[PDB]
């Protein structure tokens, strides 16, 4: 717990609402006000989906470019993670497109799982194709896990040299309803697990929901790193909507303060997360 | 590991072929003297996928009940469990069909996941269609689960009342490419993880290829289930072809009485499984 | 995470030098003015050990009535729970005696280990004529536990009903130099070995040291209570000496509150503990 | 699990009587006759324990003379270890004493535990001028841990330079009434914390009693290495005494011949403990 904490904002997503959440950004300009708030706060990573105007999903590489100037105009040394998993559903093709504008990261999804009452479909041979892209356009990836077996998966397109990124770093993504769960004895698993699998990787956790708190205290003093935001939770406590993404993110600075472990500077995320 | 074992064969599978393991039994004759061999060698349980003559899978009602009658006339006492799993790929109409013969016990897929190149489909409206046919049939599921997010979607259908079946009894799968591995650890977080979530629930291991000997003899010593053969791996040692599905059974039930666990007599299988 | 949790304050222990703390409390007068600070801060439980005016340990039960006396008096509200482990090095009998004074609680020690350069001991027989004064006195026990095996020995202790307190509260003590440390493995295996081997045992735990924080964040999200103070962590952060065993008190209660967890009254203790 | 399995069998004890095991070996020509038939079914290390004539525990040196040179005159290839743990209660002079007739390995127990009734003392000051003997009399040392707090405490003697052994053989010794139990979650638990604490750290695991076939079948399966014995247990199965030591070590190597894993030859296990 004194190793530097890197904190993600997933400040959209593609499926929280704005009658449930009046605080969801959901233009470009909202996007880039909340990024400068949750850096203030200690962010040092923006996961980044976009919406039209109307709040549907979009895949649109021109508003995608929209949302990223924005941001980047207001806090130039956050990072810009734009999301390949999108809405569930998209076409895998409308998925792939934005590695096209050369962000500095973006997100992998490592497999196909129940979502809800539907499938988030990941074909094996769509996820080489996207690892290839990410090759092809020098994104480095963050690797979407949702379950153990994922984390083998991902080996063995390491293996294969399918995936070279090197380190590699893996999101957790805890609390799906399909997916495994955000509870303690999950995550001290999923951690001892990728380090018996890709021994070099670095990791953080996203907590869905309920599983936002035991997830982050756990990460906290296990060296992983954090995301919160609205696409994940909306709410600041059981019953009580969130104010803003920063709120979320500052309540997680705090906490860290409080133990001693430092937030990394933007140097420091990008040496961890080797994006340099 | 003085718990009785109930050892059971899956003998045949939808992708092995006569090729590779000329043993394999494709016929309903050939079948029912496999199942004689692995009930003289100690299984009580006959996990049945069936054949066309030219080896390619059939969902066949016809097919199912000749396989079903020759099993049952050369051993009364066995329990035949059909797979509603069939080939990856078939219509879930086709795989859900065979429960109207009303067999002792079937299999329940609870998810979805990606199955070597391919994804093995369970949408999570058509789990809940075939879980209302188990109820129907008045059949009793084997619940398989391949990843730790499926148990907590089967104890979520338990909580809805869409499952009744109490004990239920869970396989789990591990060693699919793509799905969770049979390494002891995985095996140890998902009895225990199965306990925590499940609380009554009785639980057997299937460990593809590599993983059949860790997963067994973890569960030799833990009170689990084990199931062998063909379907899962057609090898006795690395490299060495088997030479029946009973050969596979039959070590393990040579194991069972080195360390003293006892086998399930038939009546105890019934028992431990809920199916008199 | 929203069940109450129950902060004990060690506020003096046996070996802290005021040498090291400066603020370490002493004499019954300094140790009743840190445990109406602690109360205050959100401690419900005093842990108490007694010193002579010199600093040095002391068993004497004139000297235990004094302080426990001067606690009561200016915070009648709190538990305060007299060590039974004393310094090591103490005599057995010195160390059981204090039960005579009746006080609501106080910790019982499950096995001996080596404590640093040191050997902290506990001859089974003196642990059983121990539980056998629990039970003479009519005092409930903190069965402190420093290793696996501990947990163990206790469940023998239950089943030949020389403990009988039901439901029985466990505290894990990590960081010991020769016991269990700290860390999040240890804290979940130990918290799910104690649901397996005692269900309906109740648990905290002590992090020494350097432990007090993966410890305490931990036990946080999972049911578990905590003890902090001078006897386990003279420091606030690393190299940073603590200000009062208030401030350490005070750091828990904030981070409960930033999580939604309540802090119990010295209601929701006493029913918790069994204390009434 | 194609890695060489490295058999010990623990002939004698220090506490096993006739009485309870009749065909226990107390005199050196009844250990070298049980050495030569564990050495002919599998085993590569005796673990020694002396007696006297009427089955009292000794640590005469020229009486464990007699003992190393009878088993070494009829079965020159196996690895004689010499206890330095000896009857509980011995002095520790006594204990340390034998490594001046430089065995090829000796046991070296990591902490004080409560056993059975009594205390087996390891007092630190002792720990550390038996680990300076190891070093003074060039043997190599087998490392007796009972509980997880060891493997801290051993590796921090590492640390400090005072065992510079490497690699360093573990072995877990578990089902001790006091220790850690062999159940299957506190062997992987072991093995787990080992890998992260001592990385290069090989292991073997002793199951007391009812623990030596779920800690045998684990290991199996997981790369460790095993002992048996009558020191450790007289039972072949529940209420069935066994015949020899040499009926225990022969059902290990009919399981591993079961599953495929090689058993060690003598130069085997000499590389693997470093023996050469
Ligand atoms: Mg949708
Ligand atoms: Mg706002
Ligand atoms: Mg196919
Ligand atoms: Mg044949
Ligand atoms: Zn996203
Ligand atoms: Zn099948
Ligand atoms: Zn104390
Ligand atoms: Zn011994």
């Amino acid at each position: 717990h004194h190793e530097p904490l890197i904190l993600t904002a997933a400040i959209t997503g593609a499926e929280t609402t704005r009658a449930d959440q009046p605080n969801l950004p959901i233009t470009p300009e909202e996007q880039a006000k909340e990024a400068k708030a949750c850096f203030e706060a200690g962010a040092r990573v923006i996961h980044l989906h976009i919406r039209e105007d109307d709040g549907r999903p979009s895949q649109r590489l021109d508003r995608f470019q929209e949302a990223i100037s924005a941001i980047r105009e207001v806090v130039p040394e956050i990072i810009i993670q734009i999301s390949t998993g999108g809405a569930v559903g998209e076409s895998f093709d409308k998925r792939l497109a934005p590695l096209a504008l050369k962000p500095e990261m973006a997100t992998l999804n490592a497999g196909t799982l129940n979502f809800g009452d539907d499938i988030f479909i990941n074909h094996p041979a769509d996820i080489i194709r996207l690892a290839e892209a990410f090759k092809q356009y020098n994104v480095v990836p963050e690797v979407e896990v949702y379950e153990s077996g994922m984390v083998d998966a991902v080996a063995r397109l390491i293996k294969k040299g399918i995936i070279t990124q090197n380190p590699l770093h893996i999101q957790f993504v805890l609390g799906v309803p399909g997916g495994m769960s955000g509870k303690p004895k999950n995550l001290m698993y999923m951690m001892e697990h990728l380090k018996e699998e890709i021994p070099t990787a670095t990791w953080a956790v996203a907590g869905i929901g309920r599983w936002h708190i035991p997830t982050s205290l756990i990460a906290m003093v296990t060296g992983g790193h954090i995301r919160c935001g609205f696409e994940d939770n909306i709410f600041y406590h059981k019953g009580v909507i969130a104010e803003s993404n920063a709120q979320l993110v500052a309540r997680l600075a705090r906490i860290a303060k409080e133990i001693g472990r430092p937030l990394a500077t933007p140097e420091q995320a990008r040496e961890i997360l080797a994006l340099n």
